[PDB]
This record gives C-alpha cells, sequence and structure tokens, in this order.
C-alpha cells in the first residue's frame, strides 16, 4: 500500500492531499484533497507582565517593611527610603551573576546600620530578590537540558547564536576527507576551525560544498560526509540568526548588530526572543520608535527550541572544534551517556511563538495524524514551502509590493535598451545584464582590461557548472572581450588565468578592476555583488551539478518542519521543496487548463481556493529524478535567456535514457492525477475548510478611551429605550421591577419613587446613568440599546466582541426565526462551563440588545432554541430563491455558489456571509455586485429569510469531511429548521 501525502504551505492557507499509487507509481486513488484556510507585541507584553509581577513584589517589600516597624511613605523613614528606592527597583546585586531566585549573603556610627543578624529579612525581601519573580517563560515552561548533570540549565532557543554555532560545528564535524580509497579521515581540529571560521565570515554568502572543498584545498570529490544526518545539509550551513539580523528592514537594529559586541549579540537575541530581563537592552531598544513599533514584531528569528542548554551547546561546540569527534562521540565523552542516548524532538505542533507558522503547524500535525489513523503510515510526506512568504501577511504584502517595484525597474531597463539601441522585439535578460556590466566595468573587459562596447562585448559565466546548465546569478556574469571569452572557453577563470599568458589577465588584476566598481545611480547590493564576483574570480573548481536536492528549501522554518515531520514519522521519507516546484511541475506536465476549477484560466492568480489542494496533490507525486530534471530545465532556461537565442530547454527531459523514461512516466502520472482530481471535484469532495473559535477571547483589548454616560433625573420618568440602556444590569433590574413599569411606556414621572441598586437607595430626585452615542444636548428618548459596558470614566462599546449566536424559532401561526448574539462579556462568569447553554438573563446586555420580539418570546416561553453558530462556521445554502439585489447579480456571475462562511453579525437580525470557494485576489475587473459580495461588505442577510430556506451549518473533521455525530462532544453539522 503506497500512500503519498502532499502539503502546500501558503501565506494564508495550507493545501493537503493523500494519494494512493500502485507498485510502479501510477496514481490509482485520490484519497483526500483539501484546502485549509487560515484566520504591544511580544516584547512590550513581556515587559508589562514583568512590570506587574515586579510591582506586586515591591508591594510585598512594603508589606515586610510595615510589619517590621517601618512606615511605607528620623532614621526609620530614611531606612525605608534607602531600602525601597536605592535597592528595590535597582537590582544592583546581581553580584556573582545568578538567576537562582533566593540568594545567600555568604558574608554617628552606632545609629547606622544594623540590626544586626536580623533584617536579612530586608536583604531577602528586595522584591523577594526576584524569588520567584517570573510565572511566564522562560521559567515555565522552558524544559530543562536532559543531559546528565545539566538538568539545572534551561534549553536554549534555536535563534541563540550559540545554537547556530553549535549547529555549524556539528555539521562540519561530520565531514570526511578521502586521501586514498577507502581511507576516509575526519577533518583535523585545524581544518575544522578553518572551515567554521569560513562559514561564519559571511552569513549572506550563498556557498556550496565546492567552496568548502576549495577552502580546504581538496578536490570536491574527496570531501565526504556532506549528506550525513546529525536532514543532512545539501548546502553548507550558515548562522541564520546573523543573516536575519543583517537583512532586517529595521535600520537602527541592523546598524546596532553591525558594530555589536558579540556577547552583546547573544544577549540581544535572548532579549528580543524571550527574556525581558536585561538592562543594556531595552536601554538599547527604546531608541527610534516606529522601528520599535510593529516593525519589531516583524523580526522573525529562527524558530524552535534546542535540545540542550547554552552551557551544553558551548561545551559540545568547543570540544568538536578542538578534536576529531562528531556529535555522538562528543556527547559520550563529555556527559557519559551511552550509545543509545538521544534527545527528543519537538512535536510537529509545538508552538514557535509565530501565529502564521503555528497555525500551519497545528494543521499539518492533525492532518498527518488523521491520515495515518484512517489509511495507515504514508511512504512519503512531501511539503511545498511558500517563499517570503511565511513570516506574516505583512511581510508577504511588502515583498509583493517590492516585487512589483523590481518588475517596474526591469520594464524601465527594457524601455531604455529599446530607446538607446533601437532594439526591436524581444529584449532578453542577456541584453540587460550585458549593458549593466558594461556600465559597471566602465567599458572594459573584466579579464584583460581592454576597451569593449555593446557591439563588441560578450557575457561570460566566470565559473562553469558541471552538467546541464550554469549558475546564472548576476554575481557569476561579467562583460568580456571576444578574445578572452574565446580563449577562456569552458574553464573557470582562475584556472585559465594561470596558463593563458595574456597580458593583464590574472586573478589580482581582475580583483583590482572589481574593487574599482561604483554605483551607476543601492550600495548594499553592489557591495554584495563585488564580494560574490571576487570570490568567483578565485574559484578553481566548477560549480556542482544540479541534483535531486537543488529544489529543496533551505529556509530555516523548512528545515525545522522537515525535522519535526521526519521525527514524528520515522519510517517515512520526508522532503520540503521550495515554493516554485509545483508551478514548474504543473507547466512541464501541462496540467493547468486540465483541472476543472472555477476561473477563466485566466491565470493570473487562481480564484478557486481548491487550487492549494491541486498543488498539494502535485507535490505528493514529485520524485527525486523529476525534481532534478525540473531544476536542470530551469537552469538551461536561465542560460538561454542570457544568450537570447532559440530556447530548446522545453525539449530537455534528462541526460540518460533512465532520466528521460522517469520523466515521461511521471508526465503520465500527472495526467492520471488530473483525471482523479477532476473526478473528485465532480463528487464535490475537494474540501475547503477553516477552523471556528469555540473558546472565549481573553484580555488583550483595552487601549480604549471611555465614552461619556448620560444622566437622567429618575423622577422625570424614563422611556423603555432609555431603561434598556441602563449603565448596569443591576440598575436595569431595579428599573424594570417597579410596579408601574410598562413594557411600552416605561416609567412615568413620579416624585416619591425609591429604588435599590446594590444596597444604594436611588430617589426621584437622583440621577441614573445610561449609555448613549448622542450629544448631551440632544434627546436620547428613542435611542435603541447597543452593546456597551460601564468602565472607569464612563463606558465602552463591545461591538463585535460576540462569542456566538443562538438561533431561535419564535412559535406561532407564522413561525419567525431570530437570533441572540451573546457578547463575550456575558459568558465570563460561566467561563469553565458549557458556553452554549449558559444562562443569558433578561437584564444582560446581550438580551437587551436582541430583537424585542425575541426578548418577549424568550420571556414568555415562546422561543425554541434550535442551535448555535459562530463566525467562521460554514453554511450550505440553497440559493435558488435569491435572484434579487446584489446577491442575485453576484449569483448571475457565479451561479450555484452554495457554500458560505459567516464573517460577522451585521445587525442583531442579519448575518454577513462571504463565499467559501472564491478568493478575492483572483478577481479580474469584477462587477460592482461581485466586488460587494466577495471583497467589500459581503452578503448581508436577515436570519428569518435565510432560515426559511433551511440552510445547513456544516462542521468538518480533520480530513475536511462533514461531521454528523461525535462521541467526543465535538461540534456537529445541523440543519436550521
Ligand atoms: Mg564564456
Ligand atoms: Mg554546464
Ligand atoms: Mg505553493
Ligand atoms: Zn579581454
Amino acid at each position: 500500500h503506497h500512500l503519498r501525502v502532499g502539503i502546500d504551505v501558503g501565506t494564508h492557507s495550507v493545501g493537503l492531499a493523500t494519494l494512493r499509487v500502485d507498485d510502479h507509481g501510477t496514481p490509482i486513488e485520490l484519497l483526500s484533497a483539501l484546502s485549509h484556510i487560515h484566520d504591544l507585541s511580544g516584547i512590550a507584553r513581556r515587559a508589562r507582565r514583568l512590570l506587574h509581577h515586579r510591582r506586586t513584589q515591591l508591594q510585598q517589600l512594603d508589606e515586610v517593611l510595615r510589619d517590621l516597624g517601618f512606615p511605607i511613605p528620623s532614621m526609620a523613614v530614611r531606612h525605608i527610603a534607602r531600602h525601597r528606592g536605592w535597592r528595590n527597583p535597582y537590582s544592583k546585586v546581581e553580584s556573582l551573576l545568578s538567576p537562582a531566585e533566593e540568594s545567600p549573603f555568604m558574608k554617628r556610627k552606632i545609629c547606622a546600620r544594623q540590626g544586626v543578624s536580623p533584617d536579612v529579612c530586608k536583604q531577602l525581601l528586595r522584591a523577594v530578590f526576584k524569588a520567584d519573580s517570573p510565572r511566564g517563560s522562560a521559567v515555565s515552561r522552558v524544559a530543562p537540558d536532559p543531559l546528565p548533570g545539566q538538568g539545572s540549565f534551561r534549553r536554549a532557543p534555536k535563534c541563540d547564536p550559540e545554537f547556530q554555532r553549535f549547529r555549524i560545528i556539528s555539521i562540519v564535524a561530520n565531514l570526511r576527507i578521502s586521501e586514498t580509497k577507502g581511507e576516509n579521515r575526519p577533518l583535523t581540529a585545524d581544518e575544522r576551525r578553518h572551515v567554521v571560521t569560513f562559514l561564519t565570515e559571511d552569513s549572506q554568502a550563498d556557498l556550496t560544498w565546492v567552496d568548502v572543498a576549495e577552502k580546504l584545498g581538496v578536490h570536491r570529490r574527496d570531501l565526504r560526509g556532506t549528506a550525513v544526518h546529525t536532514r543532512s545539509a545539501a548546502r553548507p550551513p550558515i548562522d541564520a540568526t546573523d543573516r536575519i539580523m543583517r537583512q532586517t528592514k529595521i535600520s537602527s537594529l541592523k546598524t546596532w548588530w553591525e558594530e555589536a559586541d558579540s556577547e552583546q549579540r547573544g544577549a540581544m537575541i535572548r532579549y528580543l526572543y524571550e527574556d525581558p530581563t536585561d538592562s543594556e537592552c531595552a536601554e538599547i531598544i527604546a531608541e527610534l520608535p516606529e522601528e520599535d513599533q510593529a516593525k519589531l514584531d516583524s523580526l522573525h528569528l529562527p524558530a524552535g527550541r534546542a535540545a540542550y542548554s547554552r552551557e551544553s551547546l558551548t561545551a559540545l561546540s568547543d570540544h568538536m572544534l578542538a578534536t576529531t569527534d562528531d556529535l555522538h562521540e562528543a556527547r559520550k565523552r563529555l556527559f557519559g551517556v551511552d550509545d543509545s542516548w538521544a534527545p527528543p524532538a519537538e512535536a510537529i505542533n509545538a508552538p514557535v511563538g509565530n501565529p502564521s507558522v503555528d497555525r500551519t503547524l497545528k494543521i499539518v500535525g492533525r492532518y498527518l495524524s488523521a491520515v495515518e489513523s484512517m489509511w495507515g503510515t504514508p511512504e512519503v510526506i512531501h511539503v511545498e514551502h511558500v517563499r517570503d512568504g511565511f513570516t506574516s501577511e505583512r511581510m508577504a504584502d511588502e515583498r509583493d509590493k517590492a516585487n512589483r517595484r523590481r518588475y517596474n525597474d526591469n520594464q524601465e531597463a527594457m524601455k531604455k535598451i529599446q530607446r538607446d539601441y533601437g532594439k526591436e522585439g524581444y529584449i532578453s535578460r542577456g541584453d540587460i545584464v550585458r549593458l549593466d556590466a558594461l556600465e559597471l566595468q566602465g567599458c572594459a573587459c573584466l579579464y584583460c582590461g581592454t576597451t569593449i562596447g555593446y557591439h563588441t562585448c560578450q557575457l561570460d559565466h566566470i565559473v562553469p557548472q558541471a552538467g546541464p546548465g550554469s549558475n546564472n546569478r548576476r554575481g557569476n556574469l561579467v562583460a568580456v572581450c571576444e578574445r578572452c571569452n574565446r580563449s577562456k572557453s569552458n574553464t573557470p577563470f582562475a584556472v585559465w588565468a594561470q596558463k593563458c599568458g595574456i597580458p593583464h589577465v590574472g586573478v589580482k588584476e581582475a580583483i583590482g578592476r572589481v574593487r574599482g566598481w561604483r554605483k551607476q545611480t543601492s550600495s548594499e547590493d553592489l557591495t554584495r555583488l563585488k564580494k560574490e564576483v571576487i570570490a568567483r574570480l578565485r574559484r578553481t573548481q566548477e560549480d556542482p551539478e544540479i541534483d535531486e536536492r537543488s529544489m529543496e528549501s533551505v529556509a530555516w522554518m523548512a528545515n525545522e518542519l522537515h525535522h519535526r515531520i521526519a521525527a514524528a514519522y520515522p519510517e517515512t521519507t520526508v522532503m520540503v521543496y521550495r515554493g516554485s516546484i509545483t508551478a514548474a511541475a504543473r507547466k512541464a506536465a501541462g496540467i493547468d487548463s486540465r483541472i476543472n476549477l472555477i476561473g477563466e484560466k485566466g491565470r493570473k492568480d487562481r480564484i478557486d481556493r481548491r487550487h492549494h489542494a491541486v498543488d498539494a496533490s502535485v507535490v505528493a507525486l514529485m520524485e527525486a529524478s523529476v525534481a532534478k530534471t525540473l531544476a536542470e530545465r530551469s537552469s538551461l532556461r536561465g542560460e538561454q535567456r542570457l544568450t537570447g537565442k532559440e530556447q530548446t530547454w522545453k525539449q530537455y527531459t534528462g541526460s540518460t535514457v533512465g532520466a528521460r523514461e522517469h520523466f515521461e512516466m511521471w508526465r503520465g502520472h500527472m495526467l492520471h492525477l488530473t483525471e482523479l482530481f477532476n473526478e473528485r471535484l465532480a463528487e464535490d469532495k475537494v474540501y475547503v475548510t477553516q477552523n471556528i473559535r469555540l473558546r472565549l477571547s481573553d484580555g488583550n483589548a483595552h487601549t480604549v478611551n471611555p465614552s461619556k454616560l448620560v444622566s437622567h433625573r429618575l423622577g422625570d420618568g424614563l422611556t423603555v429605550q432609555q431603561i434598556d440602556r441602563a449603565c448596569t444590569p443591576a440598575l436595569w433590574c431595579a428599573l424594570t421591577r417597579e410596579k408601574d413599569f410598562d413594557e411600552k411606556n416605561g416609567l412615568p414621572a413620579r416624585e416619591d419613587r425609591a429604588i435599590r441598586v446594590h444596597g444604594h437607595e436611588i430617589k426621584s430626585s437622583d440621577y441614573i446613568q445610561v449609555f448613549s452615542k448622542r450629544k448631551k444636548t440632544d434627546s436620547d428618548r428613542d435611542e435603541t440599546p447597543f452593546g456597551a459596558i460601564a468602565v472607569r470614566g464612563g463606558f465602552v462599546e463591545i461591538g463585535p466582541s460576540i462569542h456566538h449566536a443562538r438561533i431561535y424559532r419564535v412559535e406561532g401561526k407564522k413561525p419567525v426565526y431570530a437570533m441572540l448574539r451573546v457578547f463575550t462579556h456575558d459568558l465570563l462568569s460561566q467561563r469553565h462551563g458549557d458556553l452554549f447553554s449558559a444562562v443569558i438573563p433578561p437584564q444582560s446586555i446581550s438580551m437587551r440588545c436582541a430583537e424585542p420580539k425575541l426578548r418577549k418570546a424568550i420571556t414568555t416561553g415562546n422561543a425554541t432554541y434550535l442551535g448555535w453558530v459562530v463566525v467562521g462556521d460554514e453554511l450550505e445554502i440553497n440559493v435558488d430563491s435569491f435572484t434579487k439585489y446584489a446577491i442575485g447579480r453576484f449569483l448571475e456571475d457565479f451561479p450555484n455558489t452554495t457554500r458560505w462562511r459567516i464573517c460577522g453579525y451585521d445587525t442583531n437580525s442579519k448575518l454577513t456571509l462571504k463565499p467559501i470557494v472564491l478568493a478575492a485576489e483572483g478577481l479580474e475587473n469584477p462587477s460592482s455586485a461581485v466586488n460587494e459580495i466577495v471583497e467589500l461588505k459581503g452578503w448581508r442577510v436577515a436570519i428569518n429569510v435565510l432560515t426559511k430556506v433551511h440552510p445547513t451549518v456544516v462542521r468538518r473533521d480533520a480530513l475536511g469531511r462533514p461531521r454528523y455525530s461525535s462521541r467526543s462532544n465535538l461540534p456537529t453539522s445541523w440543519t436550521i429548521e
């Protein structure tokens, strides 16, 4: 039984698919296919938690002082002030550097000080000397180091520079050198230091193992162990934290890191990640707001929790660098564990403190569990990662905008070439790069210095690439005279220079020319370019051949995801590819326009959300030989764009009979897959799912200034509408219990009225307070109630803070459907109970804001509670009757749109609905109605008219299948009837 799982990670979605193939890889059954749709800062929240806890600790200190015969606000108040101020918020000691909570002393004239032996109460008291200050991480819970002897140290976050260094060293410690066969030796300590120093020189370099081989002075073929597991590293490792810090859009942070103290780099990373307890930062941080702002939450440090503490990480690191041990041997020697000892891996869904990542990880974890339970262990789990991408909606938006920018800069470059050279027709990337290089190089051949121009110069790849294609990055391309290009042939520059004997051709001369480069109009980009070019001008070995791992993602989160999945499914082959693989595959197998998705196709961006399920299905079917061939076709294409010639890359399907046969077979499989997928679409079993929130939203909020309450003299009488806006439920009870309260006319004017609210007597001559949104100079006599709560200084609205809606049928000859929106506030007292059956009493703000007819029906026992919905819930709706207004016209353009998602409660009797299958971004010049329904307001429909067509509230399990019953008490589907 061959099961292949595919996962397509997007910015806002995850496509998921399970495929059964036979012994020769032909897809025979598409078992599952679906699209799961998703939907201050950490630094200052940690700061605030810290502030409150410390504060209460200072209060405890005052408690100690008062009861110690000291006054909280002449020697006595002096001692008070000294101990409070000059110590308690100062944390001076902090002597021998300890996070050990409690802390031993280890150690006129007569008036001060002592004591003598006592008042160590005071010393122990200074915020209890932070014993124990923290309730939250990194104390609870950051799990302890599991190595024997290390159990008092907390495990380090993977973003810690010490972890990054450990990882690099560990990988280097797996490398072998072959000097004769078969006589592998590990790298010596000196070699290890040399390679580690090299890999940490520039975290922004894009190196291959060939670069490492050259640094070691060995042929690439003689360097081994690059593919050994600690997944193995296809490319040499870098410090991912340092790279992120040097590439961040937060200017002053980058600047700081640049000149930072190294120990201070570590301390800073710890601060930004989880420890709100340094002085230097945030004394470093506070500067330059807006950068301090939501920008700081945009900083995406490498995720994950290391298996070991910093202490262990550095001990293991130093040992591996100074010897020839690998990690396994290192751990045995340093800590004495046996050969079977292994640290556990984080669970797939273990939180990384990043909302998008975390939602993705929960989805993947539960899908893989459901797949295994239902069908058995998969042979492969293939993932496609998104791009850049997968950090936030924010960073995705920004990168998209900057991509439209770069697109425009390229279009301008094309225009300028057409203008300046009169080039009609296709303007290749070769044309653009050649002109750019000519200008950069001041019209001189990089290799021999001779004058060249647009007619005479040619573009060269400095370093050739073994096998089909070349490395086509700008840093491997230079403008060159015809003579040097012809002489150099297929040789790396440095090798050719050593033997060509042409005047002014050499490595040093060429480097010199490169150092001479200046911007023709981004200096960072240029500096990077120059470093890349200089490095390539030194190279004496070819770039390595394209292989099955050329398409593998090298993003941190991709490696971490690979690690968690492989550890959770040890018998399964796991791969995480970059987010271009499925588009490449779909083009090569020619299957866009074969899938029967909604959309003109017309691509552009696919409007049908089921496309993520297509991409997951395709990635499930990917295979090593095919990945290699696709990477090659792409490289060949890059090459032929540089020569601007007749493109033949589409005809390349491999260099051996075996590769070409695999590729053709795979194209056959892709054809089968489109048949199975179309058939599944026709059964309507390609699902679109989304989670619903069942728990109460907690805290956060605030940040809100109160509106003013309005005062009414009780004795002047009150209308029903004024009473319904009473500033507290208790006041509402007291007003409506009056013997002369009238359901229509409210309370009449009376001079002898006396009511009781919380023990307090309120008389006719007193004033009560109501919520109002009107000026105090206008009448609120007919103002209807709205969701509000009293707070300090007045009230705030609780607009969309609604937890669920309960649907009722008001019984009668003409039955009427209505809903009660239950505000989150009204469930706080019954938090840990059944939220959907908690009592919502007449005096509650929820009831008082419901339709009067529903209120009256509930109070008289004429309302039948059908069931509950929440925002995010799916509705299946017969839409035949809806041919009027905006919804009718929308339906003209997208007929039989029957699956809808509840987006909100437009009013106390209307739901806002948007279609589930359709993506706003895929719209191309929409009619105003379509834009209104999909993109803007959504379909706003009265509960009574909606319910008359008997829609079904659809609830789905982890495989996206409708759930009609549950022995686990999970929410189930139900028809509103
Ligand atoms: Mg050449
Ligand atoms: Mg080649
Ligand atoms: Mg994708
Ligand atoms: Zn030349």
